[PDB]
C-alpha cells in the first residue's frame, strides 16, 4: 500500500537551514501542525514583498499583465528569499519545489469569510490532469481573535500563530479521504490574518 | 454544548503566563496548548520527582509531587487553563517512559464501581517536560488524532459530556518511545473538590 507523501519519522524535520517541529497530526487524511517553519523576519518580509509588488502593478504601469487581476497577482515574484523558503518547504512536503505553484500571499480582514473548499480541482477541470496533491499554509502574523483554519467534516481547527503552518495532503486513492480535507478560514473578529500558501502539483509545474 | 474549557480567541492569559491555543478537536474537546511551562519549570518538575524518590528508599528517614511553591504556582496556572479550581486537582503526577515501554489505551475517568466513581475525573492536562527524539505521541485511537511531545507544550481534553458516547471517544494512550525518553506531568481534575 502506497504510504503518505509526507514521509517524516520522529518529532522534528531537519531541513538544510531550519528544524521544524511536528506538533500534532490528524492521521487520515493527513493534516499536520508544524512549528518554526518560518522565522518572524521571513514572515514580515513575505508580507512586505506582497505589498510592494502590488503597489507598482496598477493600470498604466508597464508590467500590469492582465492575468494578475484575475487572479495571479497574489503569487510573489521569484527572488532569493522565495527560493530559500520554497527549498525548505520542499523538504517538509517531500516534493520538489518545481511542483509548487509558488508562494501565494493573502490577507483576511475582520468579518470576511470564504466558503469551505477543496484545494484540488474538479475532475474534467483544466487542472485535473496535473492536479494539486498537497498544501502548506503558513501563518505570517498573530491574530488576536478568530482566523482559525477549520476542517468542517473533521471538526478540527488549527489556530493561527506566527511562523507556524498546517500541512495537508489529498492524494488518496479513496476519494472520500480527499474530500475530508474540505477547509476554510473562520472569520477574523479582532486583528487581521496573513498567510502564505504553497500548492503542490502531482507533476512539475514550473 | 458549553464545555468546561471556556476560552475565546487564540491565547489564554493567565496571571503569570500567556498560553497559546494551537489546535482544537472540537467534540469531544481536545486542545493543543503552547507555552504552558517554561523550560526551567519543566526541568524543575523532573528534578523534583527524582529528589522525592531518592528519599523514599528503604532505611531512609509516589509519582505525585509534594506541595511546594513550584507545584502551587503551576497548579494555579493550570486552574486558569482548565476553568476548574486547583482544589479539584489530584496534584501534579510525574511519569517517565523509556524506549519500547507501552501502556494500553485507556480512559482517564474511573469505572462506575470504582472507589472514585462518585467524585469522578472530568478533564486532564498532559504537560510534556522534555523533548523526545522519536515516538512518544499521545494518540486518540477512536479519533485518529496524535499530539507529539514538545517541551513546554500540553494537551488538554475533557470527558464530562452528558452524551456518554462522546466521553468514550477520549480513549487515549502514549505511543512507544523509540528514540530518547519521555517525561510528562499530568493534572487530573475531579468533578468536585479533592484536596
Amino acid at each position: 500500500k502506497e504510504q503518505t507523501i509526507f514521509d517524516h519519522k520522529g518529532n522534528v524535520i531537519k531541513t538544510e537551514d531550519r528544524e521544524i517541529q511536528i506538533i500534532s497530526k490528524f492521521e487520515e487524511p493527513l493534516i499536520v501542525v508544524l512549528g518554526n517553519v518560518l522565522s518572524d523576519e521571513e514572515c514580515d518580509e513575505l508580507i512586505e514583498l506582497s505589498k510592494s509588488k502590488l503597489a507598482r502593478s496598477k493600470v498604466g504601469s508597464s508590467r500590469d499583465v492582465n492575468d494578475i487581476r484575475t487572479s495571479s497577482g497574489a503569487f510573489l515574484d521569484d527572488n532569493e528569499l522565495t527560493a530559500k523558503i520554497e527549498k525548505r518547504i520542499s523538504s517538509i512536503m517531500n516534493v520538489p519545489a518545481s511542483h509548487g505553484e509558488g508562494l501565494h500571499i493573502l490577507n483576511y480582514e475582520v468579518d470576511q469569510q470564504y466558503k469551505a473548499h477543496y484545494d484540488y480541482f474538479a475532475e474534467h477541470s483544466r487542472s485535473a490532469a496535473n492536479n494539486r496533491i498537497s498544501t502548506l499554509v503558513m501563518y505570517l502574523n498573530d491574530v488576536e481573535e478568530g482566523g482559525e483554519t477549520f476542517f468542517p467534516k473533521l471538526n478540527l481547527s488549527v489556530h493561527p500563530r506566527k511562523g507556524m503552518a498546517v500541512y495537508f495532503e489529498y492524494f488518496y486513492q479513496d476519494q472520500s479521504l480527499n474530500e475530508l480535507t474540505l477547509h476554510g478560514g473562520a472569520p477574523v473578529t479582532k486583528g487581521e490574518k496573513w498567510i502564505a500558501t504553497q500548492w503542490v502539483r502531482r507533476g512539475t509545474y514550473k
